[PDB]
C-alpha cells in the first residue's frame, strides 16, 4: 500500500461553489465559463509504480495528466492553457500549483470523510468542489 491509496479510484462530482468566480479569476473566457461550469465530471485517478494519472472525464472536455511527485511537468488546461505544474503530497493533501504568464493556481486534493474535496485558489478566489465515489 502507498502513497496515494485513498485517493485511487473514479469519483463524480456532486456539488460546486465558486467555481464560476474562480474561473474568472484565472481568465477563462465566458463560453468557456457557461459550458465548462455545466459539466459534471468524472476524476479517475490511478497509480502505478511512481507515476499518478488523473483523467478529468466530461461533456465538455476529457483531459489526461500522469505525472511523478514533485517532477514538473507541462500541462494543456481545459481552457488551453499552457502551464508548468508541480504535483506534491503536503501532509496527505495532493498539492498541484500551475504556473503561465507570471500567474499562479492551486488546486488541493483532499480525502474527507468518503468524499474527495478540491479546493481551488487563483488570488484571493477559492472554489471547492465536492466529489463521491462513482
Ligand atoms: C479537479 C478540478 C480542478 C481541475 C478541474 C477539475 C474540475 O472539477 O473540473 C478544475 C479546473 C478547470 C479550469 C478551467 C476549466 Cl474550463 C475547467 C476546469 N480548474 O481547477 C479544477
Amino acid at each position: 500500500s502507498h502513497m496515494c491509496d485513498a485517493f485511487v479510484g473514479t469519483w463524480k462530482l456532486v456539488s460546486s461553489e465558486n467555481f464560476d468566480d474562480y474561473m474568472k479569476e484565472v481568465g477563462v473566457g465566458f463560453a468557456t465559463r457557461k459550458v465548462a461550469g455545466m459539466a459534471k465530471p468524472n476524476m479517475i485517478i490511478s497509480v502505478n509504480g511512481d507515476v499518478i494519472t488523473i483523467k478529468s472525464e466530461s461533456t465538455f472536455k476529457n483531459t489526461e495528466i500522469s505525472f511523478i511527485l514533485g517532477q514538473e511537468f507541462d500541462e494543456v488546461t481545459a481552457d488551453d492553457r499552457k502551464v508548468k505544474s508541480t504535483i506534491t503530497l503536503d501532509g496527505g493533501v495532493l498539492v498541484h500549483v500551475q504556473k503561465w504568464d507570471g500567474k499562479s493556481t492551486t488546486i488541493k486534493r483532499k480525502r474527507e470523510d468518503d468524499k474527495l474535496v478540491v479546493e481551488c485558489v487563483m488570488k484571493g478566489v477559492t472554489s471547492t468542489r465536492v466529489y463521491e465515489r462513482a
